[PDB]
This record gives structure tokens, C-alpha cells and sequence, in this order.
């Protein structure tokens, strides 16, 4: 037994809720919150701003400081840092940005990043901001991590259509 509520079963291993990942993990404090992250973790917008504002932008000093030692992540690749206030840890992974001509068979290499984490929170990888049909992302998941997800999908209209049109 967990901590989520609300979630919808998709799966074995799959759940999905429309909820605010920001609230979300604020509730829950959960083990592993995913951030839609950038190779930079340069977290501007999207889910990746919204986490980092909601750490008071210590989730930027402390990727900074990540980056100054490691260099960029690869796209498809992670890494795990702080959960600040919101979560024990950070998993930063990184989807293709198609609104930057990123290969989309990456996105499948970006969910295997889940599998090493029992239990996440995740928004789903390469939507929003980054381009990627979230009915895509969704299939993807579904059909790459082993592992238990919890996804919080941001648009009441976007979560609608995912549990409508899930097969
Ligand atoms: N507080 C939150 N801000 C955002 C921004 C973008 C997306 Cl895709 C989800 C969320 S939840």
C-alpha cells in the first residue's frame, strides 16, 4: 500500500490522475518526483519551472552546481538529485524536445530511466512544452516501465482524452 489517491488504474503498474505534479508532491512527499528536464537543467517552464519555483529555485543552484562538475546530460538520459521540499529525491530526465528536432525513438530510452526507481511520481516525458503527442508518451510508458508510476497530467481536457483513448 502507498500514499497516492485518486488515481485511475491503467495497468498493472500504471496510474494516471489529473492533478498539479507540483501539488501533488507537496502532498504525497513522495520517494521520486520525475522533472521533465533539459540537457542544461535549465528549469524555465513547463513542469520543470513549476518544480523548481515551487523549491524557491534551490533546484536550480543545486543543478548548477550538478552541471559545473558533470556537463550536460544526454537526451534520453537522467540523473537523481534532491527532492527539496517536494520529494526524498529528483529524478531529472530527459525527453526529445521535438520543438528542437529530437529523435522520438529517444523517448523510449527516457522511460527506461523509471524502471531504476520502484515507486515515481512523473509527468508524462516529451509532452507540454516539449513537442511530443502526450498519446504517444502515455503508450510509451505503458508499454517501457516495469516499475510503479503514478503520472499527474496538468489538462483536465488532456486527461480526459488519455483515459478515453487508452487501449
Ligand atoms: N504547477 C504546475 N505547473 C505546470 C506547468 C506545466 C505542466 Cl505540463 C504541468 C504543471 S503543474
Amino acid at each position: 500500500v502507498n500514499s497516492f489517491s485518486g488515481y485511475l488504474k491503467l495497468t498493472d503498474n500504471v496510474y494516471i490522475k489529473n492533478a498539479d505534479i507540483v501539488e501533488e508532491a507537496k502532498k504525497v512527499k513522495p520517494t521520486v518526483v520525475v522533472n521533465a528536464a533539459n540537457v542544461y537543467l535549465k528549469h524555465g517552464g513547463g513542469v520543470a519551472g513549476a518544480l523548481n519555483k515551487a523549491t524557491n529555485n534551490a533546484m536550480q543552484v543545486e543543478s548548477d552546481d550538478y552541471i559545473a562538475t558533470n556537463g550536460p546530460l544526454k537526451v534520453g538520459g537522467s540523473c537523481v538529485l534532491s527532492g527539496h521540499n517536494l520529494a526524498k529525491h529528483c529524478l531529472h530526465v530527459v525527453g526529445p524536445n521535438v520543438n528542437k528536432g529530437e529523435d522520438i525513438q529517444l523517448l523510449k530510452s527516457a522511460y527506461e530511466n523509471f524502471n531504476q526507481h520502484e515507486v515515481l511520481l512523473a509527468p508524462l516525458l516529451s509532452a507540454g512544452i516539449f513537442g511530443a503527442d502526450p498519446i504517444h508518451s502515455l503508450r510509451v510508458c505503458v508499454d517501457t516501465v516495469r516499475t510503479n508510476v503514478y503520472l499527474a497530467v496538468f489538462d483536465k481536457n488532456l486527461y480526459d482524452k488519455l483515459v478515453s483513448s487508452f487501449l
